[PDB]
């Protein structure tokens, strides 16, 4: 009844491991190096938690060693390892290749060593593999759980963001392709989670460092920006709380109605100024120490960009999502409380 989760040191995965441990699961996480494993084991301080070392998912057969040693005992797999680096130097190598190869390596290791053992696979895809990056401010476009990013390998490398979205899209394509062709060879059922911009507090307060993970560094950077910094007010994208994402991942392998499902995790439109407005609204004693408030955003006049039809996802998950104001507030409080300012 064990749960294996790849990339267990990331922002989202650290919340997934907490949720798995709260439900008294035996968890095997994969991390790059021994020192990361040593710090995480000390942080969780839980006998049910162990870590295996996978230093690079892009590389041939990266996950056979785990299923070599642990195959008999692994019942669920959560494939969350994928690079989120909007400062990538080499778009293929740093985003596309690890995303695709990591997913291919994980599924082949299951097929080779635990074909009749693993029951469910929950893969962390992205809203990026459902949305169209060129049409996020298009109110005529409606996105649901069957929509696909139309990006091609030809136009995937427009910039670092389109490359990341293509890496998520191409990786999820390979996963579903693997499932359709190996349906009689392997036993497991596949579920994919598609979060948008994930905000929320870090699972551990001490992980609040100078530079956070990419999406939460959006909030952190704005929180420490000079007062005269330009903040955009036009519609940016969709958000989701990290605690909702972690919860959805665990339900992904417990609930039979989530089998063969793509789960679109969004809970509202926002701009960078709407985030800044939470700084000024919830912590007014620090007004002037970050960009000022301005209620005149796209969101506040009803402009929310492309339509999100995830009623199927919300129905199947059957739990309520965390609203935007609370998500940003909990993120900001953790940083300010860590700095000793509130
Ligand atoms: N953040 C979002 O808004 C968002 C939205 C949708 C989907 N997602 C997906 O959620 C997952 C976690 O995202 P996150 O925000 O938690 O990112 P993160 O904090 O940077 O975590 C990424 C995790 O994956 C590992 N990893 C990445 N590339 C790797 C490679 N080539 N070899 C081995 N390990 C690798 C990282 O290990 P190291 O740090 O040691 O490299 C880290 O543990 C990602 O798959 C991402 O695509 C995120």
């Amino acid at each position: 009844m064990s749960v294996l989760i790849s990339g267990a040191s990331g922002y989202i995965a650290k919340h997934i491991v907490r949720v798995l441990l709260e439900q008294n699961y035996k968890v095997i996480g994969t991390v790059r190096s021994q020192d990361i494993a040593d710090k995480l084991l000390k942080q969780y301080n839980n006998p049910n938690l162990s870590y295996e070392i996978v230093p690079e998912i892009a590389n041939l057969d990266a996950f056979d060693d785990i299923f070599k040693k642990h195959g008999k005992e692994i019942k669920y797999v959560i494939h969350a390892a994928s690079p989120v680096n909007f400062g990538a130097k080499d778009l293929e190598k740093d985003l596309v290749i690890p995303a695709i190869n990591g997913t291919k390596n994980m599924f082949e290791a299951i097929k080779k060593y635990a074909p009749d053992t693993v029951e469910r696979v929950v893969m962390t895809a992205s809203y990026a593999s459902i949305m169209d990056p060129h049409r996020q401010n298009d109110p005529t476009l409606t996105l649901d759980e069957e929509t696909w990013n139309p990006v091609t390998e030809e136009n995937a490398y427009e910039d670092v963001f389109t490359a990341y979205c293509a890496s998520k899209t191409f990786a999820e394509k390979e996963a579903w392709k693997f499932v359709k062709e190996n349906s009689d060879a392997v036993k497991f059922k596949l579920t994919t989670i598609h979060p948008s911009f994930v905000f929320g507090p870090q699972n551990f307060d001490e992980d609040v460092t100078e530079k956070l993970n990419e999406t939460c560094e959006i909030i952190n950077g704005l929180l420490h920006a000079p007062f005269d910094t330009k903040v955009e007010k036009t519609h940016f994208s969709q958000f989701i709380d990290v605690r909702d994402v972690a919860k959805a991942h665990v339900l992904g392998f417990q609930k039979d109605e989530l089998i063969n499902q793509r789960l679109l995790l969004c809970n509202g439109a926002f701009s960078l100024q709407d985030i800044v407005n939470v700084f000024n609204e919830d912590f007014p004693e620090l007004k002037g120490q970050f960009p000022p408030e301005d209620k005149d955003t796209d969101l506040n006049k009803g402009v929310t960009g492309c339509k999100i039809d995830n009623e199927k996802t919300k129905k199947l998950l059957a739990f309520e999502f965390t609203p935007f104001h609370k998500t940003i507030h909990d993120t900001v409080y953790q940083i300010l409380h860590k700095e000793g300012r509130v």
